[PDB]
């Protein structure tokens, strides 16, 4: 069970308390999607896609300049 | 190489030497300027700006306190 209003990881699907009871963070991808700290930065090992959404979430901080 | 030159530190291509070719002329937003090869080719497998070594990969997730 899922009840809404409630703020649980989607991966590992434990909820808010079980998540900061080990030392975990709640976090929010800038899409707006919500995981413990540890489950999205594995995923992000191999990815630079939102779990939830797959938009890219990696910030190249680069960019052409035409002078 | 005198200020206000455009070129690359790390082909030492100039500006002309880079258009001419099809690269772009691109910036760090620590400042730095690259040609677009050159640049993209040192981000496959580092994340750091090659001339100051800042991070420039900008993952966007947060903690949220609640
Ligand atoms: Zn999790
Ligand atoms: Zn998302
Ligand atoms: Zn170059
Ligand atoms: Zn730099």
């Amino acid at each position: 069970l899922r009840p809404s209003g409630t703020v649980s990881c989607p991966i590992c699907m434990d909820g808010y308390s079980e998540i900061v009871q080990n030392g975990r963070l709640i976090v929010s991808t800038e899409c707006g999607h919500v995981f413990c700290s540890q489950c999205l930065r594995d995923s992000l090992k191999n990815a630079n896609t939102c779990p939830t959404c797959r938009k890219k979430i990696n910030h190249k901080r680069y960019h052409p300049i035409y002078i």
